[PDB]
C-alpha cells in the first residue's frame, strides 16, 4: 500500500500491478517519504539508480545490516529487526531511524484506514526500538562518557549524513533528548566556544554591555570539539568567538526585545504627533526588519517546496504569531500616517499590539530552568479552562437575561440588551456585587420611590444563587481540576521543556549575529553573498577522521553486547526466575529420585539373596 | 580567627544581618528625628519602616513551638513559587495596565505619575475591587452632557475581562496547585530542619548573657571589663578516662551488633534464600547425575556377581 500511495503521489496503474518489482529505488522512495525532511536514502543517491539502472562486487552492498534492518521494518519482521540490530554497527542510528520509521508507518496505516491492529502494534514497536535506543545510550554514559559524545554527533554518513540528535528530534523520542548525556551535550552547543559555567549568564551580559570584559572570560580550549555545520589577532577571534556563540546571541536579542519593549510602551503612553517620533521611527525600523528575519526563516527552512516549508514554519506556534502582529502593526502603522480620524484608529491598533509583545516575554522567560517549565504548565491548563469557560456561560447568562427581562420589561430592540446581560454579572465573580443594584429600595416614600417592576422579588434570589454556583461550585471544581492534574503536567513538561532546548538551540545557531534593531547589515551580507556567489546544511556535527570511524564503532559494539549481557543476566538473576528454575529442577528430581529408591530396591533384594547363597 | 571570616559565619545566619541592617536604619532615624524639621517627619518616617521589621522578626521567635517553626519554614519555603507567580503576575498586570492608560487618557504629557496610573488600578483588582465606576465609564450620552468616548474604549472592559479571568481563576488556582503539590515534601525538609536549627538557637542562648538587651549594657561592661582586668586578675561532659573506657566499649558492643545485625537481615531476607536454594539444587543436580549413573554400574555389577554364584 505504501508502494501504491508514493509511486502514485511521485510518478502521476491505478492499483498497482501486483507483477511489478518493487526496486530498490522505490524502497528508497517509500523511506524519503516516512522519513519527511531531507533524508535523502542512500538508494536514491544518483550513484546506486545509475548503478542499478546499468545493471538492469558492488552487488554486496558494504554494509549488509543495514539494508537488512529495512528489509525486516518494512515487513513487520520485529523478531528479526531486533535480531538485525544486535549483529551490527551504528546501532544508535539504526534503532532511533527505526524509532522514526515504525511511527511513520503507523499514522500512515490509520490514514489509508487499514486494519485497526497494524496501526495499534506499529506504535507498540516504535516504543520497542525506542527504548533500547535510550537504554543503549544510558550505558554509553556508564562508560566514557566523551567516547559517547563523538557516538551520537558522529555524522551517520549512511543514514543520510545526519546526527543521532537531529534523528531523535525527527522521532520525537522524548527521553533520548532528556537524558543526560544529551543535555549537557545541548549545554556544550549553548555556551558555545566559551567555558564559564559558574552562576553564567550574567557576564555574558556584562560581556555586551561592557566589551572590555570579552578578554578576561575564560574561553573555550583550542581545539576541543567544536560542533559546527557544514564545514591583537587572536583577541579578534575571539571577538568572534564570544559573538557567535548561541547563548550569546539569545542575551543579544533579548536585551532587543526589552529594549524594543521600553520603547513601544513609551510612544504609545505620550501623544504622537503628525510627523512619528525619533522613538517611534525606532520602533518601526524593528518590526520590518525582523519582518525580514521572519520570512527569512521561511525561505531557509529544511523541505525543498514552498508550501511544505510554510508548514515547517506553522508548526512552530508562536513564530506565526509574529507574523500576525507584524502585519497588524502594519495596518496601524499606514492609518498614522494618515490623518484623522484614521490617526486615531492607528494608535488604537498599536495599542492591540502592545499585548502580544508583552505575551512574546512568556517564551522568552521559557528558556530559564524553571519558568520554562511553568509556561508549558498554563498552557495545558487552559484546555481545562475553557471547559470552565464554557459551564461559565451557561450559567452567566442565566442570571444576564434573566434580570434584563424583570429590571428592564419595556425596552425596544437594541445591542444595548445584550451589552447589559454580560455586564454587570460577569463583573461579578471577579469580587463586586453591585450591592445598591441588587434591590433598590421601590414605591416607597423617601418622594415616592418608583413603582416596583413585578418580578424584582425573585432577581436578588436567582442572583444569589448565581453566586453560589460561580463564585463557589465551580471555582473550587477548577482548583481541584488544577490540583489533580498538576502531577502528570509537571513531569511531562519537564521533559516537553529539554525537548524543546533543542529548537531552541538550532534556531539561535540560524539567527544572524547582530540584533534585530541592527540585523539589516548582517541580511544584506547575506543577500550579497548569495547573489555575489550564485553570479561566480543544518545540524551541529564534527567529521571526524576515518580512523576514529572504526574506533566509536568499537565503542559502540563493545555497548552492544553489554547491554544484551546484562539483560539476559538481570534476568538470569531477577528473583522470579530463580523461583521458575528451582520448580523445574525439583520437577526433574522427583522422578529421579522416584527411579533410584525404585532400583535399590531391586539391590536391596539383590544383597539379600546373596546373603541366602552364603 | 581572621575578621573576614568572622563577618562570614555572622553572615549565615540571615536574621542577624537585617537585625544589624535595621539597627543601621533606627540610628539614621534617631539622627534625622532628634534633627529639626523638615527632617523631623522623616525620621518618624523612618521609625515605622524598622516598626514593620521588629514586628515580622517576631516570626524568627515564633519558632520554639513545635508546630509554628516549620509553618514559619513553610512559608519560607513557598516564597520562591511565590516570586514565579509574581514576575507572571507582574507581566499580565502590566499589560492591561499600559492598555488601560493608552486607552482611557490619550493625551498625556510625560510624567511618572503614569507609571504610579499603570500600577495602581490593575494590582487591586486581583483583591477583589473590581473599580465598578470606571470600568465602563458612560460617555457622549447627555444626561450636563457626557464627555465624548475616546476611540475604540469599548477595548477596555474586554481587555480587562481578560485579565480578571486570567489573574483571579487561572494564576491564583496555580498558585493553589502549586502550594498544594510541594506541602508534603516541605512537610518532610522543614521539620528536620527545625529539629536541625534547634542546635544553633541552643548553643547561641547559652553563650547569650544574663541580662535582657534593655540591662545588657552592665553584663556587656562587666564582661569586657573582667576580661580585660583579667589580664591582670559546646556543653562537653569532659568524662574521666574511666567512664571513657566503658563509652569505647558500649560503642565496640553497637558497630559489631549492627554489623552482624545487617548480615542477618540479608541472609534472612528472601532473595537470599531464595538465590541459596538455586545454586543449591544444581549441585543436587549435579550429584545426583553421578549417583544414578554409578548405581547403574553398581546394579551391572551385583548382576554379574549374582550370575557368579
Ligand atoms: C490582559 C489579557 C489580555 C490577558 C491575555 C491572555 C492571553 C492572551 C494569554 C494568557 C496566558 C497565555 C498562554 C500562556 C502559556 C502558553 C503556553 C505556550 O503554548 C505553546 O507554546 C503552544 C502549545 C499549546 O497549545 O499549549 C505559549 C502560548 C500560551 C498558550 C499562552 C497564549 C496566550 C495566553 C492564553
Ligand atoms: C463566560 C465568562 C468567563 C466570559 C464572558 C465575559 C464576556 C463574554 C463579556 C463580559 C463583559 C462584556 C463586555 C461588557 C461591556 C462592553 C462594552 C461595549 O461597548 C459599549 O457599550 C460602548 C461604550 C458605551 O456605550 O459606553 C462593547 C462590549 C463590551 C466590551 C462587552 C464584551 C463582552 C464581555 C467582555
Ligand atoms: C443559548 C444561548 C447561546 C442563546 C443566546 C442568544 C441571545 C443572547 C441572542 C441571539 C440573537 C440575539 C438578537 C439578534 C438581533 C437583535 C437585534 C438588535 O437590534 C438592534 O441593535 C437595533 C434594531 C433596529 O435597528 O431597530 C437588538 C439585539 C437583538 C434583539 C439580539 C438580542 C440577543 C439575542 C436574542
Ligand atoms: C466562550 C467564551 C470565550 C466567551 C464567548 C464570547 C461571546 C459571549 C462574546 C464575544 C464577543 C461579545 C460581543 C461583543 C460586542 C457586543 C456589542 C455590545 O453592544 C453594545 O454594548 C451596544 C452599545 C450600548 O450599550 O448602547 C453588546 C454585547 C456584544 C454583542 C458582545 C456579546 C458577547 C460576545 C458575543
Ligand atoms: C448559603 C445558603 C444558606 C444560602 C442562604 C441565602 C438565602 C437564605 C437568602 C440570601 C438572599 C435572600 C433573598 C434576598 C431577597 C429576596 C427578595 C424578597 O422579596 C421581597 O422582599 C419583596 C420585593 C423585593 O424587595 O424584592 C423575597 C425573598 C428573597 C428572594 C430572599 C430569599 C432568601 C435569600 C435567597
Ligand atoms: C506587612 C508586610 C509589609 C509584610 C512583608 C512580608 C515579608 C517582609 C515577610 C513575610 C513572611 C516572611 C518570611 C517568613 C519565613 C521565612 C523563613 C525564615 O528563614 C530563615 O530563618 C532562614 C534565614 C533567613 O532568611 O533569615 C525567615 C525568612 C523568611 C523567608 C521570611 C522573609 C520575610 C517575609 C517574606
Ligand atoms: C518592561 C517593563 C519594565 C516596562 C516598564 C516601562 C515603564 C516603567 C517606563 C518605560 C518608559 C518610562 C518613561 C520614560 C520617560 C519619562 C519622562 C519623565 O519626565 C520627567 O522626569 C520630567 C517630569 C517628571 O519628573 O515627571 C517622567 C517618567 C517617564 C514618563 C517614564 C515613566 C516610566 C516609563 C513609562
Ligand atoms: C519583586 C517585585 C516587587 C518587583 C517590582 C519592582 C518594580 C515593578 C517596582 C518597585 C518599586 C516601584 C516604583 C516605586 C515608586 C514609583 C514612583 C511613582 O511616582 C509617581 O507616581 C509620581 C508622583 C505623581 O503621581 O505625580 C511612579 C511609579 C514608581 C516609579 C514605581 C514603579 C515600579 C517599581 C519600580
Ligand atoms: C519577536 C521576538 C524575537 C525573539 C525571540 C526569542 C528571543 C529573543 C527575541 C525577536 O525579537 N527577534 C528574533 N525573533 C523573535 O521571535
Amino acid at each position: 500500500h505504501l508502494v501504491r500511495d508514493v509511486k502514485k503521489r511521485e510518478y502521476p496503474k491505478g492499483n498497482l500491478p501486483p507483477d511489478y518489482r518493487i526496486s530498490l529505488i522505490d524502497i528508497g522512495l517509500v523511506i524519503e517519504y516516512l522519513m519527511g525532511g531531507a533524508y535523502r536514502c542512500n538508494y536514491t543517491r544518483k550513484r546506486f539508480r545509475t548503478l542499478y539502472h546499468n545493471l538492469f562486487e558492488i552487488n554486496h552492498f558494504p554494509f549488509p545490516f543495514h539494508e537488512l534492518m529495512v528489509w525486516a521494518v518494512l515487513m513487520k519482521r520485529q523478531k528479526m529487526a531486533l535480531f538485525f540490530w544486535q549483529h551490527g554497527e551504528e546501532a544508535m542510528a539504526k534503532a532511533l531511524v527505526a524509532c522514526k520509521l515504525c511511527k511513520a508507518m503507523a499514522h500512515e496505516a490509520s490514514e489509508n484506514d487499514m486494519v485497526d491492529d497494524i496501526s495499534q502494534e506499529l506504535n507498540h514497536n516504535s516504543r520497542d526500538f525506542g527504548q533500547l535506543a535510550v537504554e543503549l545510550l544510558d550505558q554509553s554514559y556508564k562508560q566514557d562518557e566523551q567516547l559517547a559524545m563523538k557516538l551520537l554527533t558522529y555524522e551517520l554518513k549512511n543514514w543520510s549524513n545526519a546526527t543521532c540528535l537531529q534523528l531523535a528530534v525527527a522521532a520525537k523520542h522524548r527521553d533520548f533528548i532528556a537524558h543526560t548525556c544529551s543535555q549537557m551535550l545541548l549545554t556544550d552547543m549553548w555556551m558555545g566556544r566559551l567555558r564559564m559555567r559558574k552562576n553564567s549568564g550574567l557576564k555574558v551580559i556584562l560581556g555586551i554591555l561592557l566589551p572590555p570584559s570579552i578578554l578576561s572570560l575564560e574561553f573555550k580550549n583550542k581545539d576541543d570539539m567544536p560542533y559546527m555545520t557544514q564545514a591583537l589577532i587572536p583577541l579578534g577571534r575571539k571577538i568572534y568567538e564570544f559573538y557567535n556563540a548561541p547563548i550569546v546571541k539569545f542575551w543579544f536579542y533579548t536585551l532587543a526585545y526589552i529594549g524594543y519593549l521600553m520603547l513601544f510602551n513609551y510612544i504609545v503612553l505620550v501623544k504622537m504627533e503628525r510627523w512619528p517620533s525619533t522613538q517611534e521611527w525606532i520602533v518601526i525600523s524593528y518590526i520590518f526588519t525582523l519582518g525580514i528575519e521572519k520570512m527569512r526563516e521561511i525561505l531557509m527552512s529544511e523541505p525543498g517546496k514552498l508550501l511544505q516549508k510554510v508548514k515547517v514554519w506553522l508548526q512552530e506556534y508562536w513564530n506565526v504569531t509574529d507574523l500576525i502582529a507584524i502585519l497588524l502593526f502594519s495596518v496601524g502603522m499606514i492609518l498614522r500616517l494618515q490623518d484623522q480620524p484614521f490617526r486615531s484608529d492607528g494608535r488604537v491598533i498599536y495599542c492591540v499590539n502592545i499585548i502580544y509583545w508583552y505575551i512574546r516575554l512568556l517564551d522568552i522567560f521559557g528558556v530559564n530552568k524553571y519558568l520554562g517549565p511553568y509556561v508549558m504548565m498554563i498552557g495545558k491548563m487552559m484546555i481545562d479552562m475553557m471547559y470552565f469557560v464554557i459551564i461559565m456561560l451557561v450559567v452567566l447568562m442565566s442570571f444576564g437575561v434573566a434580570r434584563q427581562a424583570i429590571l428592564f420589561p419595556n425596552e425596544e430592540p437594541s445591542w444595548k440588551l445584550a451589552k447589559n446581560i454580560f455586564y454587570m454579572p460577569y463583573w461579578m465573580i471577579y469580587g463586586e456585587v453591585f450591592a445598591d443594584q441588587i434591590d433598590p429600595p421601590c414605591g416607597q416614600n423617601e418622594i415616592q420611590l418608583p413603582p416596583c417592576k413585578t418580578g424584582a422579588w425573585i432577581v436578588p434570589a436567582i442572583m444569589a444563587c448565581y453566586l453560589l454556583v460561580a463564585n463557589i461550585l465551580l471555582v473550587n471544581l477548577l482548583i481541584a481540576v488544577f490540583n489533580n492534574t498538576f502531577f502528570e503536567v509537571k513531569s511531562i513538561s519537564n521533559q516537553v521543556w529539554k525537548f524543546q532546548r533543542y529548537q531552541l538551540i538550532m534556531t539561535f545557531h540560524e539567527r544572524p549575529v547582530l540584533p534585530p534593531p541592527l540585523i539589516i547589515f548582517s541580511h544584506m551580507t547575506m543577500i550579497f553573498q548569495h547573489l555575489c556567489c550564485r553570479w561566480r546544511d543544518y545540524g551541529l556535527k564534527l567529521f571526524i577522521t576515518d580512523d576514529e570511524l572504526k574506533k566509536v564503532h568499537d565503542f559502540e559494539e563493545q555497548c552492544i553486547e553489554e547491554y544484551f549481557r546484562e539483560k539476559d543476566d538481570r534476568f538470569n538473576s531477577s528473583n522470579d526466575e530463580r523461583i521458575r528454575v528451582t520448580s523445574e529442577r525439583v520437577e526433574n528430581m522427583s522422578m529421579r529420585l522416584e527411579e533410584v529408591n525404585e532400583r535399590e530396591h531391586s539391590m536391596k533384594a539383590s544383597l539379600q539373596t546373596v546373603d541366602i547363597r552364603l
